[PDB]
């Protein structure tokens, strides 16, 4: 089980010797800091403040847990026992911590506060920076919640010039990454930002965090349809593919099916196989029970465009009222190989290039994609940017000579509409003044209580495009 | 709590429908393809055969639970409560499968199988490829495993070359990642691979999951020392940074400190305030308690060579027997802002044309590094290679027209010593010849049990490097 006292980097357990003496408050913040992704959606913090920081986080077991741990990891005795033992007994293993943030699934420009964490009890000044290393990693719901709408974007401009409409935008990229990323914890996080944006997931990981932290208006916040892989294709033997295919359709003849059709010829099993062998399976189907065909290899433009010019010859196609070509109802096709954003986009793109709507497409986005994502990408970053020591409140901040990027905000902050109705942030406690109104960020966490708390319709809500409210 | 049922990617949810009628064995295996990273070392299995998959993980609840998410999931009711059912009566709950794998910390030529997996109940034929996507995740802890090894191996060549031994090789590569990933089982799972190959971390998870898991010689696996972080200096305010210099390393005068030296200036740091102000403090340091001066910002390459210049014009340098100059003992340096295994190699390269021995300087690894690996840069791959149908035994594989790179192996598979000492995988059975004398895969899991383990000695033993062996 979870000891948040061995939750941290090793050397902030050695922290609390190193502030200036008679320090009563520790004031830090997150923000993804400015210098493509101009903004940014606010997820995930509320996951990590229920599972590992609210309520009795501390015990004296945990306490002597650490103890031995550090006492070995460092061959010394620098832990500090007291600190947590004054925790445990005044505050009943709480922390005396407050967290100020703004609201989950909200878009923000880059370089605005987006979090702050406290002490509320001036001998706890070392806590507010203990706890850094476990919030931190709130940087990757918020980057992939941030790069899946951006995809989302390009796939209803795209749809939209193509069909006139919006509709099944939430079903076009489908969450592949299950076993491509590097944990369960992580596979569960990371679906539930892809759930920001999308409804269809393989990723199961995700519909179990999102059901225990955030809770849904619908039974699950995702869905999926029975599907091929390489494996019930290939265990018929090279020479029955066509028999592998007759028998998956038709154990799933009334519900939509996905077959990947490239294990040994993409092109054959387009033309030959669907396109004749089988034909007479295909064109008895359900509009609610498309085949969705799939290749899986190849240059994914180019695979893509292959495909679709295969079927269209094969199958009836209509132009609609864009003047843009459409497969049959019962006939759509998924590519799930290689799909980041900028292949996404060049596959849309070509596509409309070559007359295809958006509509006759879905696509599978994998797990490389979310593993090549950085807490650098938009450049999330944690501050210590006010103390309050001998009773002063004092600005403090880095800004090294060789990299002006990594300079950071000084004082109190606050988070304000502009008149124009954008996004500010406030420094040196400029909040007060009350010239931009209310501060936006609300407190969600205080002395181990969650105090504000979303539901994954709000979030959901908060995240919409434009162009989805327009 | 975690349930087997919900931890695969929703489609196989529906395959059991989909492969030949009256298949009794699903035979699959693991491999990191062929076509830089030449050899891998295999680690991390143990870890998911035990937390995921040992023991009853099958119960009642958790098939109802399964059934409830999957009808509303797919809007339909195809999840298989028949055949979990089964594994529940018939085996308690425990998994009818057996998997066999390489030793955990060999080093294995891409190309190998690395592990299998099949059923040991004809019923069952459908669960070895339910658990394919947890099973797949070991990319992860072998590609950590195997990428901190190559950086091992610069270090080894640089510090002999420099400094004539490889004395504290262990001790040059710090696990600084901890913030950086994507969760907090992330964190762990990375550090333990680390780990594998170095013993400096701050990544305190790593010590948990090493304990729990695999075990250890001593106490603990890993180690660390105080240091600084910007928060620690910059709440002092900008004009008492030598101030806060002072009170850190005399708060830990006889340990080794090491303290971030780039806040506001990093080579007015270097050479006016330790090299001035508080030099008497630094130059009567034990040797067991040296100031660890770190840069943080700028040019990696340019900034450790600067720091080394001002630190050489202001303390006492010698020059090795090997001819590099050498910091007094009392001092030293780590770098642990963008290193990865290019810009590792720059930095010790550019030490050597600078005649600065490798001993002066540690490095540390940051949390970007491991999140840009994907499963895709040693092509960790999972295959069905071996069906058995009404009870004949079929060789398969896949071979997509358009990229024979994704070709797979065929039939059962077995891995063997070659005459000249190398490794050689197999296929078709053919380690039933005896040719190629004794298979080399051990079965470490069997019907629920963990049949086969390996200590975390065992494991470093089996990844040194041959440099630390010669
Ligand atoms: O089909 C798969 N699921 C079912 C499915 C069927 C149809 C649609 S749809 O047309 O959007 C649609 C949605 C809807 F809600 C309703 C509808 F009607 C239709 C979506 C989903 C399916 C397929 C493949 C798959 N996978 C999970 C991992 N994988 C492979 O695993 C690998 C991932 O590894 P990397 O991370 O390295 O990339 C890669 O081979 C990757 O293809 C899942
Ligand atoms: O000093 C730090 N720990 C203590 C320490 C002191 C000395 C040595 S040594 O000279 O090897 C040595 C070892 C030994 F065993 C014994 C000895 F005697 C000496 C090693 C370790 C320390 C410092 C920084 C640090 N951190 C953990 C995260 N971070 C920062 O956090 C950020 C990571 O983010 P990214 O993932 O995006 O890169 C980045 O700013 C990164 O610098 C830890």
């Amino acid at each position: 089980e979870f000891n948040i006292l061995l939750a941290t980097d090793s050397y902030k357990v050695t922290h609390y010797k190193q502030y200036p003496p008679n320090t009563s408050k520790v004031y830090s913040y997150f923000e993804c800091r400015e210098k493509k992704y101009e903004e940014t959606v606010f997820y995930g913090l509320q996951y990590i403040l229920n599972k590992y920081l609210k309520g009795k986080v501390v015990t004296k077991e945990k306490i002597q847990e650490a103890k031995d741990v550090y006492k070995e990891h460092f061959q010394d005795d620098v832990f500090n026992e007291k600190g947590w033992n004054y925790i445990l007994e005044k505050y009943d293993g709480h922390l005396p911590i407050e967290i100020k943030a703004v609201p989950e699934g909200f878009v923000i420009p880059r370089g605005n506060v987006l979090f702050t964490v406290e002490n509320t009890d001036p001998e706890c000044y070392w806590l507010t920076n203990w706890i850094e290393t476990i919030l931190v990693q709130s940087w990757y719901p918020i980057t992939v919640a941030t790069n899946f709408r951006e995809q989302k974007k390009i796939l209803a401009k795209y749809l939209l010039e193509t069909s006139g409409n919006l509709d099944g935008l939430e079903y076009k990229l489908h969450d592949f990454g299950y076993r491509g990323v590097s944990s369960q914890e992580t596979a569960g996080i990371g679906a539930s930002a892809h759930l920001v944006n999308f409804k269809g997931t393989d990723t199961v990981a995700g519909l179990a965090l999102i059901k225990k932290y955030y809770g849904t208006k619908d039974p699950v916040p995702g869905y999926s349809v029975p599907a091929a892989e390489h494996s019930t294709i290939t265990a018929w033997g090279k020479d029955h593919e066509k028999d592998a295919f007759e028998h998956i359709v038709t154990q799933f003849s009334s519900v939509p099916v996905s077959v990947v059709s490239d294990s040994y010829d993409i092109y054959n099993a387009c033309e030959k196989i669907w396109g004749e062998d089988l034909r007479h399976l295909i064109v008895s189907r359900s509009t609610q029970a498309p085949l969705i065909i799939r290749p899986d290899s190849g240059n994914p433009l180019d695979t893509v465009l292959k495909v679709l010019e295969i079927l269209g010859k094969k199958f009836p196609v209509t132009e609609n009222s864009k003047g843009y070509k459409l497969l049959p109802p019962y006939l759509r096709v998924i590519q799930g190989d290689g799909v980041d954003i900028n292949t996404l986009q060049e596959i849309v793109e070509g596509m409309k290039q070559k007359m295809w709507s958006i509509e006759n497409i879905a696509f599978g986005s994998g797990g490389g994609l979310l593993q090549k994502l950085t807490r650098d990408l938009l450049n999330c970053s944690f501050k210590c940017s006010y103390v309050v020591t001998n009773g002063l409140g004092i600005n403090v901040f880095k800004d090294p000579v060789a990299d002006p990027n990594k300079r950071s905000k000084k004082g109190r902050l606050s988070l304000h509409r502009t008149p124009a109705g954008n996004f500010v942030t406030l420094e040196e406690g400029k909040g007060d003044l009350e010239e931009y109104g209310q501060d936006l960020l609300h407190t969600v966490f205080k002395n181990g209580k969650v105090t504000k708390s979303y539901s994954f319709d709000e979030i959901r809500k908060n995240a919409q495009l434009n162009i989805e409210l327009e």
